[PDB]
């Protein structure tokens, strides 16, 4: 008996933002005028911000491999 | 007995935003005038913001492999 | 018996923000005038920020390998 | 003779107001205008009050346990 | 002789107001106008009150257990 | 003779006001205008009060345990 299985395989994930091109983003003009507003609860505001924000709770890998030879 | 299976396979996921081109996005003009608004509850606001935001809780890989030879 | 299996395989995750190009981002103009606003709860505000922020609670690897020969 | 009984039991009372959620109660508007009323006997009045009041004359526990071995 | 009874039981009372959600109750408007009323006897009055009131004279637990071995 | 009974049981009362959430109670508006009222007996009045009051004449525990071995 000759037992010579070969694994050359690939298992791949490419997830999120990959290989994107952003050429001169936000070259324009933003004007905000606010006089006398009242806010009674939470405010989240972004004006002209252009941040890059990444969250990756994923992307984990398992390899499990079992060999048994019983004579 | 000769046992010689060969695995050259590929398993691939490409998920989200891959290989996109954004050329001069947001080259225009944004004007916001707000006098005397009143807000009783949460406000979330974006003006000309243009952020890149990526969340990936996915993209995890499992390989499970098992071999037995019984004689 | 000859038992000579071969594994040359790859298990790979590419998750988050990879190989992106940002060329002259935020070259434009942001003006904010805010006179006499009132805030009774939490404010979070970003103006022209352009931050890079990464959270990676993921990306963990397990390899489990088992061998037994019983005679 | 082997006398090995086992009690892992639970006797539980959950009585009154438990695990309730009250989100922004009384967020509205109450106006009371009274000009020239006359009251010849006891007045008890609540306007917009929103109190929490708890009376617990109950909720007591009794355990009685008795063993006898007679030979 | 082997005497090994097992009690894993649960006896539970859940009485009153449990696990309720009240979301923005009393968010509206109440107006009371009273010019020249006359009251000859006791007045009890609630306007927009929204109180939480709990009375629990109940909710008591009694466990009685008895063992005897006679030989 | 082996006499080895086991009690790991629980007797529990949870009575009154437990694990409740009150989020922003009484965030609204209360106005009381009273010109020239007359009161000839006791007045008890609450306006916008929002009190927490607890009375616990209950909640007592009694445990009685008895053993005898007679030979």
């Amino acid at each position: 008996i000759v037992y010579k299985p070969v694994d050359l395989s690939k298992v791949t994930s490419k997830c999120g933002s990959l290989g994107n091109i952003h050429h001169k983003p936000g070259g324009g003009q933003v004007e905000v005028k606010s006089e006398k507003l009242d806010f009674k609860d939470r405010v989240q505001s972004k004006i002209g911000s252009l941040d890059n924000i990444t969250h990756v709770p994923g992307g984990g890998n398992k390899k499990i491999e079992t060999h048994k030879l019983t004579f």
